[PDB]
């Protein structure tokens, strides 16, 4: 015979009925492998105009994305969104801080007012004399460098002054930047996500309330590339206006639509004029909306449903919420999502806001939902907590990339663009997983065991 | 195109087959928001004649509703039902106590027999002399007030006597009431549930056994507004008679039908002449009937099924049992319920019967089913226990209201009347939730976390 | 209108497809109540010829049924089966012991050989002299009683001798029995299960292996009323022969067929000539067959399927295994079962074999499957353990009866015969229960709680 | 009537839709028993050319199969596969070591270089003198034996020298072997799996990467009988080539195809020229692929689907992964599998690699997946751990055999060949198991319990 039938379920019959299943409810039948995993191209679109080397994106939460994270993320190939739980000024600062970050050049030099350099030497010896400028008269005659400044002469010249951060200025003695030694052989970031001006990409979230139009402005000034509207149910006249307002004012600016879960919700945003859709309502580890409200939708189905529609307009979808492991990323992407947003899966990370604090013989790192009472009487829709400890976004992300690539390989696709083309064509196959199938899917029948991922 | 199909399940296909699903088995797809949550009107009917500002209702259990609770509940916009685990006299007392409660006026002044006022002063100094009247001859010549008594002159006049509870009498020196300082700026209860005589509404539960006709009488005297028949299976000739007996005797009185779960059970009660139906069999946190019997029905389905029928007669349905969180309330209401009754979700509360007693580094408050051996050889159908500690019904209820409103908003309804009109029309959409969907629905992927709701 | 549709699932569509559901997977919609629970008649058949006042039956396990249990059970209205884990002689003894038990008369007087009465007096005072008969010459001239012996003169006469167990003999000084004081006002057992000779009924289990034909014989002699073949898969040529062998030899004797789960398995036994069928394979608390084999079937479905067939021949079915609570009994009976057999649910009991032994601040009582390595290289198909502590079969059983009656009432049936007639007619309604429905079905949303059943 | 319908589900309708169920999701309805369990023949094929007495097969993991295991397994009637986590030389050694193992003859005599025998005597008395050959001049004149060596004269002759391991040599004083006393009455292995040269069978796993062709060679030399390609997704051009390469070079050699789960994946391997298929992706206790990727399939369905196809070509299927108990073996075999491979279920065993180390008052034995970071930045797809303690493969396996036989009996098949013929014909019946059915399936309703299997 040499036939072999067409066993396997198609996306349609699996996510277009009314059962409402999530990532852990299904699998993806393998295909034919004839290329190595690293040959898999993960290039994907974040918006109608922007494209990242990797589909990963950090969430706009006060415990996940902040300068450091938006930078690492961008450097590793993804992008980040600065949360909006702080006066517009500060949030806007985190943007410019990112938007004008340059290899080797000092991050954002801590500084003080006279109220010249100031090397520890002084601070030590010789009562706290009348202010700093006094206890520190660092003569104009000092080791500084001209605008011809470069990483080359920098470090080297630093040897003469045996210092590790010589200052640089344009012409009007107003520090443009300070080169720094601290790393000893900077790596190369070939996938770095940057804009036209070669600066790293940077996103930012804002509300849809009136007092957010000013906030947006400060961000816009700072060179923000894309902004996402923060809402649990983004299909409101408020967001729609907020959309129009922004698109009009700033034509040259991408706007991602508030969190939606239905094709109907999307229609309004795609019409308002959005550049993408953030799909996901009540899937976040810290989000507890479905339990305290009554509205929401199972992630896997939501991502599939909203993408199949959004695609018909060239509007990328960001699968936000529900990604509890590498696996769930490939899943979300295979269902129509162009990129995926993470929060908890990127909390412990060292680039994330906050500091670690061992608790009960185990590592730790704060992490809560922006809808929690702390982050914010108001009805709490989120919870507060903390997670373990992962490596650094510079090594963690690369691991995610390998997984996603290994996933694509097992399936038979050499790119994410293909994975989607396959599932929409009916070539990509799926299969439901019973509770026992889920149990067998993970670790079982062991007396004890540990786990290390990369 | 600009079409977007009609994705979404309708109530019918979801609760009218035979799967028997509960609140945690489904969700409600969001709609369009074009109004703020606080604009949502929660007005709902408790019976054919009565209407509350809020659909909340405390349960007739000896650990939930009692004077204090029936008062707070009424003040916050809902209503309460005094349990019937105590001689009719006492239960009847709790009613009048409620029915004639007035702002500022002392609750129910504790008192003693001679066997004039009696300020601590005496009790202290000068052997327990022959009875109270002796160890306390408080002269007729004392600070008291005339029927012109008002909160105005009251407190003020109290200053002269530097006391905090001057007595007031009509004419025949028989204390009608005592004004009291103890609060320092009473709030305003705009939603208060009151009757024609401007007195707070008050409900009361009674059995269907013969010896309950006298009990009902004492309650009726006390000015009870509505009574609910307490039974697990209320479709018995006993209740039906008890219905007729009451409707006849007291025409001007609402009667809620025993707990039912089917349209067939309802028919008998709607015919007997009930003013509402209490739907719910074996859903209560402390009820364990389904485990020790064989009869019952999944709450969500029961509420939907009995309401779709009851509505065809203008008979309100009270979704009693199964409400484990704010979310489940909106759910019950969206399925055809006019109001919802709670027990455990209103136990810890300070207005509830009993006192707290820290246990294992944690707060506590007794709570058990009226079907438990303690509350009541008889077959125990309930269990006994206790819960944590919530705020006060004066702040807790308001939180429930916000939730329910936030829920209605997310859906797209500006009132509960609308939410039901939407689900019966097919506009309101639902989606089943798999076990994984339920797991993703709540908190997951966190190393640890705490939870605060309002 | 006044119609009300026909909501509700019928047994057929619920247990005749291939889903394989158990008791916890469904419920029984209530009906109309017009009679009190105690008016419910539980009379049910155990075999084609025998009938018990109650459908309860103790299991033939070395930790459940033994003389004491087969007696209490019979007295409370049910029946018991002596296990066969002991030489035929001893098992046969437990039978006669039961079969000839009489109110007041000493159970089975412990005794010694000379190698007259022997009151402690002696044992105490005056070296262990040459044997008992010597250290105890209780003269012929002693307080004894004639065959006219009766509970009347007995106790009374005992006063004169101030003893508590005067001996009685026929004529040939061979103790027929000894009356005993130890209770102080024996109760009345109106439901007692007895045979023609007014003796309590008694069952007994035997294997189907060759060496079991002798064992059966000793039992037969002892006046056993019914015997059950002990097998996990009773549809073997071995049992079929064993059936024929017995039916032939002892026509006047009931034989219950080995454990089966299908209508096909039953056909062979009903033809071999059985008087009943023990349905249930791998449902017992201690049975772990399904996990270590590959054959078996979900109890609820098995009971329904085998009964619908067996009934077509007047062959009663004993729902054995899976009854984890009062509720599951009514369920099994409502599906076609005539009686139900229990093991674990009757372990802690005081009438059960073994003694209690507090462990970890909690009561205890051994309990294991006859298929366990201990009870019995052989493949273990059962496990060994222990349970808590229930009352006495004289109070526990009565509780089960109330439940079963309360269950029948809630449904609307005044007898078990009716409950079955209702489910087979399509009048009795059912509804599946989702996992959440099962969770809501039991205790939930409580911070803590205890449980007392009767 | 005497008909009895055809209740029961067929494999087809149960594993050929898209639900994806595992072993714990179904059962096998019993049939007719007319033969004893030990009469059941378990003979099954491992490949197109090879046949084992028992369908058991140890997995190629560095914690399961290694010489000792491949020997015991072969002796008990099955076969084993040496893992490939060690230079080809060593892995190849483990093969020859096995391939030339002979009863009584010393396993693999530990040895040292001069850098004659060497009995402890010396080592003790008389500074570590210049090397061994010196501190030990065991004269040529010593107790040794000629090629006529046999277990007969061996042991006996050993008495004269009162030693326990006399050396034997061919002619050129180059030890061919050493007979040893250490057991005191060697048993008989009637089912031993051997090749034409009467040597025990031995399998070995290799990768499909280029540098594996040399490795294969060393194994081939050592007399390996069958080799299995180690891959999670074995349907790649790499394996297909690796297949062709081997089949060509070594015609007289069996090759088992990489792990597959679909009929489509199989087609390529059956065409490449494989002798069997290893079905199973992400079912292993230590495999966590489905959780960190997105591809895989529920074992039960995979085994059924791939076998129904593979059989159409006479290509045996090895159900690898998911076997958590005796029961699951019969299940896998009944669905079309010819043999089953185990890992964890054969870890604790004494023949397995590694030594035990009590931990927390309990026994222990290391066990991890070859995909774990330890066994192997790379993406970890497995985990590391350890299990309890089972007996010895010489007693454990026999237990598995009894189970599998007991299973076959309960069904009604006298051989595995029959079990499959029955399920493909539609005679063998199945039934799904709900979560409650699964709960009832195992141990429940017990206050406590222990477990011993054989
Ligand atoms: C905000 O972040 C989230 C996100 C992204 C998600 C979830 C979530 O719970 C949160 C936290 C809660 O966000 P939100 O539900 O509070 C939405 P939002 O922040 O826009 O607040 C909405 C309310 O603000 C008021 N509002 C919004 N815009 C205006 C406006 N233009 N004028 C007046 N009032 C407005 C209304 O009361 C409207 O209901 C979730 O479950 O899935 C995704
Ligand atoms: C009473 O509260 C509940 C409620 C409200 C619920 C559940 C529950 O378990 C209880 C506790 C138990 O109530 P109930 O089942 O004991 C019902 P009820 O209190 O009316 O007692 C009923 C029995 O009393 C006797 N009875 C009732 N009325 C009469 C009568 N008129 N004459 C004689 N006997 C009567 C009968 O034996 C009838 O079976 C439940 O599972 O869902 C809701
Ligand atoms: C015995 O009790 C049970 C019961 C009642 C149940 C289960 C259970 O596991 C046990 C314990 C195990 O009983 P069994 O499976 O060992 C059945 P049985 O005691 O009859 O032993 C059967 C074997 O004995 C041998 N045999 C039986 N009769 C003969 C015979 N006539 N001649 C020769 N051999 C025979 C055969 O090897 C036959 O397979 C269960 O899962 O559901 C109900
Ligand atoms: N409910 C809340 O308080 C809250 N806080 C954040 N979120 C949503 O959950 C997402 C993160 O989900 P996760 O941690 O990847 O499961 C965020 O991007 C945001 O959309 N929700
Ligand atoms: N079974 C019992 O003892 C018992 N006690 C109270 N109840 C029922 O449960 C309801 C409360 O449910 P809950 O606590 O909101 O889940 C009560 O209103 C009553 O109808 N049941
Ligand atoms: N597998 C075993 O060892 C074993 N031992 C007893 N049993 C079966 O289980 C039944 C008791 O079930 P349960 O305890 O009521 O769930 C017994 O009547 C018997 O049929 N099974
Ligand atoms: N993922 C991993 O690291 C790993 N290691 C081994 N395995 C697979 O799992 C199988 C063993 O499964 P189990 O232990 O019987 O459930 C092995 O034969 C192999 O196919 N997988
Ligand atoms: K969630
Ligand atoms: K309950
Ligand atoms: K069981
Ligand atoms: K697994």
């Amino acid at each position: 015979t040499s036939y072999v039938p067409d066993d396997g379920l198609t996306a349609q019959q699996l996510f277009n009925c009314g059962d409402g299943l999530t990532y852990n409810d299904f699998l993806i039948l393998p295909g034919y492998i004839d290329f190595t995993a690293d040959q898999v191209d993960l290039t994907s679109a974040l918006t109608k105009k922007i494209t990242l080397k990797t589909p990963l994106v950090s969430s706009p939460m006060d415990t996940v994305t902040e300068a450091g994270m938006a930078i690492a993320m961008a450097l590793t190939g993804g992008i980040g969104f600065i949360h909006h739980n702080c006066t517009p000024e500060f949030q806007a600062n985190e943007v410019r801080k990112v938007k004008k970050y340059e290899q080797g050049f000092i991050t954002d030099p801590v500084v003080l007012s006279p109220k010249g350099i100031i090397s520890s030497r002084d601070i030590d010896f010789l009562e706290h004399d009348c202010f700093l400028e006094e206890i520190m008269t660092k003569r104009e005659d000092l080791v500084v460098a001209p605008a011809g400044i470069t990483l080359k002469e920098a470090n080297e010249i630093l040897q003469r002054s045996k210092k590790g951060k010589l200052p640089i200025v344009n012409e009007d003695d107003e520090l443009v930047a300070i080169i720094a030694r601290t790393l000893k052989k900077n790596r190369d970031y070939p996938l770095a996500s940057k804009d036209a001006k070669k600066q790293l990409l940077c996103g930012a979230a804002i509300g849809t309330h009136e007092d957010d139009k000013y906030r947006l402005d400060l961000l816009a000034q700072a060179g923000v590339d894309v902004v996402v509207l923060d809402s649990s149910q983004g299909n409101s006249i408020f967001q729609i206006n907020m959309i129009k307002y922004i698109k009009d004012k700033y034509p040259n600016l991408q706007v991602i639509g508030g969190n939606v879960v239905t094709a109907a919700q999307a229609k309004n945003l795609i019409d308002a004029g959005v550049d993408a859709l953030r799909v996901g309502m009540g899937s976040g580890s810290i989000c507890i909306t479905q339990e305290v409200l009554a509205c929401g939708r199972p992630q896997a189905t939501a991502v599939y449903k909203v993408s199949e529609y959004a695609r018909r307009f060239g509007v990328p979808v960001i699968a936000d919420g529900g990604i509890q492991n590498v696996g769930h990323i490939a899943k979300a992407l295979a269902l129509g999502a162009s990129t995926v947003m993470m929060g908890s899966l990127l909390a412990a990370t060292t680039e994330a806001p906050g500091e670690y604090f061992f608790s009960d013989g185990i590592r730790l790192k704060k992490y809560r939902g922006m809808g929690s009472l702390d982050a914010m009487i108001k009805v709490a829709q989120g919870v507060s907590g903390a997670v373990q400890d992962k490596g650094s976004i510079h090594k963690f992300v690369p691991y995610l990339i390998a997984g996603i690539q290994h996933s694509c390989q097992d399936i038979g696709a050499k790119s994410l663009t293909q994975v989607r083309a396959m599932m929409y064509s009916g070539e990509l196959k799926f299969e439901k997983r019973t509770s026992s199938a889920q149990v067998e899917g993970g670790v079982h029948s062991l007396h004890s065991y540990e786990k290390r991922l990369f």
